[PDB]
């Protein structure tokens, strides 16, 4: 897998002639392969062009927040490369204040209900100071390329 | 992320003053985050000290089998570096002949242990157009956790959930 992604990135670099360290690699979702595959598909499909993460969870003094212009490599629920996306914007938003504009871009009154359920859990393992107020890092992105082996138990 | 492993291992060679090539890096399971972490914690916690892969894939993939003494960088469910391990034993044995000894090391009755793995390999074999048989040879490794990825406590961007 590490090999696959190394290749995928390299190919993309050469294709656009530009030197860059590999970005972050991840799958959308709770962590389950289902959500990863489903959300992963909507992205490759072009139906899902946004994503949000818990802001509070970020360590303000140890790292910076995702910026416009950065890249990320997307994997499916089975952890296989799906595509690479470029982030075109980053807006901070409270759960109870997401614009239906962003909501449709990444996703409808259930939106909050489902997301509160989503994040109330991610916070759990830490100091899950949950509030409806919760601030989210809402990145708008676009697909700029898309991907086209052993098992140890 | 490519660098995270390059770095983790680099740091490893310094602590012991060794100059080896970076080993294979992989997570346990089929790639599912859940299984990836489940088996990952089992290893770092000292509970799961063995693994097994299908000797068949090595054959069809024309790869050498793991060697006694080799190292493997281990990733967790989020494809983030977890720990590095050293293989102290490599053994080939028919699946229907595994001892409960190996199963306990693996991480709980044999009938179940067997059913579990039968399925796992069933799915891994299929894509190579190969039906899982009852006594397909297994490639078993006995290792020891030789280093934990503690560089993880210095960044913060180590596992965020994106919706």
């Amino acid at each position: 897998m590490l090999k696959n992604v190394e290749v995928f990135w390299q190919n993309f670099l050469d294709k656009h002639e530009l030197d860059m360290l590999m970005p972050d690699v991840w799958m959308f979702g709770d962590g389950s392969s289902e959500m990863g595959n489903r959300l992963g598909q909507l992205v490759v499909s072009g139906r899902k062009t946004a994503t949000c993460s818990s802001l509070d969870i970020y360590k303000m003094e140890e790292e910076q927040l995702p910026k416009a212009g950065q890249y990320d490599i997307i994997l499916d629920g089975q952890s296989q490369p799906l595509a690479i996306i470029r982030t075109t914007k980053v807006e901070i938003m409270p759960m109870n204040k997401v614009s239906e504009s962003f909501a449709q871009a990444e996703g409808l009154d259930y939106w909050y209900e489902e997301h509160a359920r989503f994040f109330k859990e991610e916070l759990a393992p830490y100091q899950l100071q949950f509030y409806p107020d919760m601030l989210l890092v809402c990145q708008s992105f676009e697909v700029v390329d898309l991907y086209t082996h052993h098992h140890h138990h």
